[PDB]
């Protein structure tokens, strides 16, 4: 799939709004995905004792772990589909390290598009989400692509 420039703009535009504070929006997004599916935290041994939503705000190596990914997701969505590069070295860990299945990509996404109409809904409508889903479904695609070149079907 391929997006147009148009989609890419309104992809860039709301993820602007988010580098504002990317520690914030980390948070919020890794709090609401254990939340909604507390499955996906027994994946992380450095987190999977937080028992409240309490905790994770308090917790500063959760706090800089969001910066982390945000920030890898952030240089993938520049490279708007030329992300052949950034792509290689992050499926290997999630097939091969940490065992990540695809049904989780797509929880921390749904994640990620619920955060975003929470705190920029002006700058989130209907056709701004439409292209973000569009992009993380691109993402999905290639990465599920090179789990299975890596041997990893989950
Ligand atoms: C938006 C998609 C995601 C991105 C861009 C992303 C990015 C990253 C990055 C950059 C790291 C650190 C370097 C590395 O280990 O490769 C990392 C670590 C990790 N990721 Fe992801 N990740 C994503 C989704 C997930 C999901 C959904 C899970 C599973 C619920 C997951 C589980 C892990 C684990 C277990 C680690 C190691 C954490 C630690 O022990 O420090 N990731 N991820």
């Amino acid at each position: 799939m391929v997006l147009s420039e148009g989609e890419w703009q309104l992809v860039l535009h709301v993820w602007a709004k988010v580098e504002a504070d990317v520690a914030g929006h980390g948070q919020d997004i890794f709090i609401r995905l254990f939340k909604s599916h507390p499955e996906t935290l027994e994946k992380f041994d450095r987190f999977k004792h937080l028992k409240t939503e309490a905790e994770m705000k308090a917790s500063e190596d959760l706090k800089k772990h969001g910066v982390t990914v945000l920030t890898a997701l952030g240089a993938i969505l520049k490279k708007k589909g030329h992300h052949e590069a950034e792509l290689k070295p992050l499926a290997q860990s999630h097939a091969t390290k940490h065992k990540i299945p695809i049904k989780y990509l797509e929880f921390i996404s749904e994640a990620i598009i619920h955060v975003l109409h929470s705190r920029h809904p002006g700058n989130f409508g209907a056709d701004a989400q439409g292209a973000m889903n569009k992009a993380l479904e691109l993402f999905r695609k290639d990465i599920a692509a090179k789990y299975k070149e890596l041997g990893y079907q989950g």
